[PDB]
């Protein structure tokens, strides 16, 4: 049984890409595991840092037992969810009393630790905090990641033309400061912060880095919700770490009034709740008294983490192995998720258009699981106005939701300012100047699939009830010979001219849309596709359309088509746009109507 | 148990690419099988169509027994070979006397043999035929795939224009001729041919392409080597056919004289030879006789096809359901290999540079197993001269053969003028230019990798034995800041200047080039590059390179330069070019020094 899990040992890889697959056998537990992946690098801590399981799309975490079975948690867990809903986490939870001396004489741990904790702080307070504390860590940043460069190393223009065209600080910076800050001003504040610091090394910066999360984060303890009382019970906020042994505050910025400690310890157990209430019960034993402490949380699952916890400082800080939780295997190094899109991976080519929101242009990405797509990117002139920013996220947004093949399919976004697109490139571009090239070399059977596959297409939208209101031919947007993918999906308000030949009369006369436009649209789309791109009424006004519906006059047929065609285009002319019939109808008939093509 | 095979039923995919997957159980036999194949288009054939396997880089083939295991092939086959080099086949064997008869009234059978061995035609004969014989079967081709088309449609130059531009005819017309024939005189040719086929259907030009193929290859029948006589044995070509019943040759255009009936036919069975030769014997009974024919064949597989065939006639034009070869299962439709390359699937970008044998540019391509892939495209300013054709052939061949990440890896070619490249992009580009812009901003773990790629990729080709001569940092080419694949790969003879700093004393005196000038210019590669870009001598002639160089000058250290590292460059600065040591030594040596840099 193989298995994958993210690291924290640095590569060259993302420094939230650093990943192994690990395959050991059913006897393997997580303590096991561990020892192969810290033997990777030789760390010098056998029983120090835990494992946490996680949910991509969810703040739920479970740390995990030593003994525990890897392919029964995979079972007891995938079972639930599936593993794009399910994540291993290799991390330390456990620190020794004066951490930064244990394993500032444990340089690799000493790197594992900073940037774990580092992570989490970009993660939850990075965003939050000062300006000034947020230069001083990324200046010490500086200096970690850059261990044999210069004092004097970005005094130079030409150092910060590189920083901001090359490096860029999402890394390292928050959203919430350099969006806040002149570009010049920012400069000048790192420089005023890169002076200070300018000649440290890694293990003093580290150390710093810690002092300067001390004020801010109380990192050496987690912090959890509780009630204890074996007999009148009572709130508290039951915080736990190192740094006091067993405590609790009743206030803020209080100095948690002390109960025991980690040496006092002798024996952990849990169960389930007293009741149906969806709580776990975690009784104690703390060194020479009559005396249980149990303490009460929200969930089993967190009786259970802090049976780990607990459990897990013995093994710390005393030479015990074995479970305080009274209730030739080897591993050998070898759909709908959240997804993290950077600048760097990227090309810069060619103008490809002139859109709506603005110009588009081409690129590439670069991604561990697929690399180097060549993609189209739509972009915008001007992204001053928060409104069209609003749309021009709210297209991506829309079409996030899906899932299907032939749905054009964005990957992800840069949200900051030029805000850019993904789109897996439309190849051969606009579909009506395509076939309009193409008038006289194509086959009707390719016609009937590019209508097939915008059935279901549109059908799927219905299935999951989204309208679009402006489908165009102009909108439909190609891939292949083989492959058509739907285009588009924006939002503009609100004057004229309007692709009024296309719409429907309820929409042309009192702006009404549901899927009776939706199907004459889609019905207008499969005629000027199936014209060879002949558009309708070529010369005449659109205001005279209206008035040719409403007195029944239709498009005629095209030259050569097939019976069962311009049929289901006629079910599709029903004048009252309450009985055109449905997608559904649309994918059997055309289903059956290119069985039959191909049948000849 | 799923199951891959190619068909032979149309789509919008590749003429040659028509592929479905079928999950089947173990009792599901070959017979079995094809009845999902045949369901999925309703053909009105029961017992027709055979199922052969086959090697993809060899000209063997298998074909298979009805009752048999699909796994218990898959087994005795795969046993032998990768899946890489295996291929099922549905194709027929078997066609009944009048067989344009009775399968003129199976329409989709019709279509099914007829791109068959037109495909087959394609493959063995078409590079062959006369040219008018190509013009004609070509023209009727066009009434085939245009079944609508009108019968004045190609009488323009805008349609000349479409099927050069867009088109192209390497899957209609022969290498052969294209590449004999001027393209005005090849547009009138195909006019003058495409003037009195004008207005066929599909079955008039079909059972013309049958017309046309009969004069120059007996499709009726395939051909076999054989030697026959119980007791004086004579070689003989024993090419058997519906059009004949038995028979065989004494000459190239006899009729052959005939022996019997696939109606008289009673029993098979076959075995082994009667000795160690790598044959088999095959008997049979014939209506009414005392007589057994037995054929021998070169082997025993070819005994078994032949069974396989006599059997499958029985079946073909008798109700015989049994194999007269005496020795809830149900499937549903769901490394090294030969590649075909086309021209359609293809963007032409923009200029990239200019290159040694032209200029060069980027694009894409796409293809069923992974598609889209945008790359670089090596190319030539003139494709004249057929020695630089060859050179510019024979770097790719030269590449092709090795199996590496970081090897820079072709896909393939096109090999008509003007003839392209498909190198995976070297997307940052030049590595010179690329580290000089980002001079103070890089980290010596990542150039200790840069050198540790490169040490296991020409650790690699030493291990299987190729010389470059010319390896140089304008040479060396970039994917990622972590990483940098080998790139070039091409010959050039024979005057001045040459990168003589780079180069060895043996081949600046008298053109030696050996594993001791490798190692050399691999040092002043990893220098250069760990220079941040500095090239030697500034300012220098290459004159005096030679004489300082054997005065025992050499370069001084890189500022801030690791001990182990210049350690090992000082070990490849043996002024002996034999002492100088190996890449394995390379490998393992810088292997351990990253090991104690992420150590730090």
């Amino acid at each position: 049984r193989v298995l994958k899990v993210f690291h924290y040992f640095e590569n060259s890889s993302e420094p939230t890409t650093w990943a192994s697959i690990i395959r050991h056998g059913d006897a393997t537990d997580v303590r096991g595991i561990i020892q192969k992946i810290v033997d990777c690098h030789k760390v010098k801590n056998v029983a120090c840092y835990g494992l946490r399981l996680s949910h991509l799309q969810s703040e739920e975490v479970h740390w995990l037992h030593l003994d525990m079975g890897v392919s029964n948690v995979r079972e007891k867990f995938e079972l639930a969810h599936p593993p794009e809903e399910w994540k291993y986490e290799l991390r330390i939870r456990y620190l020794p009393k004066g951490f930064l001396n244990q394993f500032t004489e444990d340089k690799p741990t000493l790197n594992f630790f900073y940037q774990q904790v580092k992570n989490d702080y970009m993660l939850e307070i990075a965003d939050q905090v000062d300006q000034e504390i947020a230069l001083k860590l990324g200046c010490l940043e500086i200096r970690r990641s850059y261990g044999e460069m210069r004092g004097n190393a970005l005094e130079k223009k030409s150092n910060y033309e590189v920083l901001e065209k090359d490096v860029g600080l999402r890394r390292f910076f928050p959203k919430s400061l350099l969006d806040s800050v002149k570009a010049k001003t920012l400069r000048k504040l790192i420089q005023q912060t890169f002076r200070q610091f300018a000649n440290l090394n890694r293990e003093e910066s580290i150390l710093k880095f810690f002092e300067i999360l001390s004020p801010v984060y109380r990192f050496d303890k987690e912090c959890f919700k509780c009630a204890l009382g074996s007999s009148w019970i009572i709130s508290v906020e039951l915080a736990i770490g190192p740094e006091e042994g067993i405590s609790y505050l009743t206030d803020k910025g209080a100095n948690p009034t002390h109960l025991a400690d980690f040496n006092q310890v002798q024996t952990i157990q849990y169960s389930n709740s007293e009741d149906k209430d969806r709580k776990g019960m975690l009784q104690l034993k703390i060194a020479g008294a009559p005396e249980p402490l149990t303490v009460t949380a929200p969930s089993l699952t967190i009786a259970e983490n802090m049976a780990d916890l607990i459990d897990g400082y013995c093994r710390l800080v005393n030479g015990a192995t074995q479970s305080f939780i009274i209730r030739d295997d080897y591993a050998e190094i070898i759909s709908t998720r959240d997804y993290e899109i950077q600048r760097e991976r990227i090309e810069l080519g060619r103008c490809i258009g002139e859109g709506q929101f603005g110009d588009v242009h081409q690129g590439i990405y670069m991604s561990p699981e697929n690399p180097a797509m060549a993609v189209a990117i739509k972009t915008c002139k001007n992204c001053t106005s928060d409104s069209v920013r609003e749309k021009f996220l709210q297209e991506a947004l829309t079409m996030r939701q899906f899932d299907h093949p032939h749905i054009v399919k964005l990957i992800g976004v840069i949200t900051e300012n030029p805000v850019w697109i993904i789109m897996e490139l439309c190849t051969l571009g606009e579909l009506r100047s395509f076939l309009q090239v193409r008038k006289f070399s194509l086959d009707l059977a390719s016609l009937i699939l590019y209508a097939y596959q915008l059935s279901t297409a549109l059908a799927y939208l219905e299935s999951k009830r989204f309208v679009h209101r402006d489908i165009a031919a102009r909108n439909v947007l190609v891939s292949a010979t083989d492959c058509v993918k739907l285009g588009d999906f924006g939002l503009s308000r609100y004057k004229g001219k309007l692709p009024i030949k296309w719409m429907a009369p309820e929409s042309i006369n009192f702006r009404r849309f549901t899927s009776a436009s939706d199907v004459w649209m889609f019905g207008v789309c499969m005629w000027e596709i199936l014209m060879h791109g002949v558009k309708p009424f070529q010369g005449v006004k659109n205001n005279d359309v209206i008035g040719r519906i409403e007195n029944g006059e239709r498009l005629p047929m095209p030259p050569n088509c097939p019976p069962t065609l311009y049929s289901l285009m006629t079910k599709c002319w029903a004048y009252d746009p309450s009985r055109r019939p449905r997608f559904t109808e649309l994918k059997a008939q055309l289903s059956t109507i290119l069985e039959e093509e191909k049948l000849q």
